[PDB]
């Protein structure tokens, strides 16, 4: 019944500062009574229970042997690249083609996040991250894990685009 949602992209780009963020405005204590003190911890976006994982690809997780168990379990992806980072945002083609390979399908949901929006410097444009996301058919959202903005518009669009596809 749970959404199963996955952040991917590159190193640093603030795949866990946006997930914190997400988890500090959204948890909730669930009622339980078939568990150790009868209370569970969920994350609630909108009306949907979620689940959440973070693909990481660096330190220990560069000797991982999960990277296409995380894509065949997600359900929808959070794509991130940093607006400063222009190898992060050359690094989504990959993510996308290879989150398609593994689950061999073309409708894979999916929201494009430019994090950091609240740096000044910028080196990828918002229109070049909206041509991409065009071409995808997915959602452009920027985002900054600092000051929050765009954060909760970010996972909103994502459960929205699994809530269709589910349909
Ligand atoms: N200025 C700014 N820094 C950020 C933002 N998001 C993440 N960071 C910082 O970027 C670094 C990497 O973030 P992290 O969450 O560890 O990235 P991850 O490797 O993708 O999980 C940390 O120092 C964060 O504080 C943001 O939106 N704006
Ligand atoms: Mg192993």
């Amino acid at each position: 019944t749970e959404y199963k949602l996955v952040v991917v992209g590159a190193d640093g780009v603030g795949k866990s500062a946006l997930t914190i963020q997400l988890i500090q405005n959204h948890f909730v204590d669930e009622y339980d009574p078939t568990i150790e003190d009868s209370y569970r911890k969920q994350v609630v976006i909108d009306g949907e229970t979620c689940l959440l994982d973070i693909l990481d690809t660096a330190g220990q997780e560069e000797y991982s042997a999960m990277r296409d168990q995380y894509m065949r379990t997600g359900e929808g992806f959070l794509c991130v690249f940093a607006i400063n980072n222009t190898k992060s945002f050359e690094d989504i083609h990959h993510y996308r083609e290879q989150i398609k390979r593994v689950k061999d399908s073309e409708d894979v949901p999916m929201v494009l996040v430019g994090n950091k929006c609240d740096l000044p410097s910028r080196t990828v444009d918002t229109k070049q991250a909206q041509d991409l996301a065009r071409s995808y058919g997915i959602p452009f959202i920027e985002t900054s894990a600092k000051t929050r903005q765009g954060v909760d518009d970010a996972f909103y669009t994502l459960v929205r685009e699994i809530r269709k596809h589910k349909e």
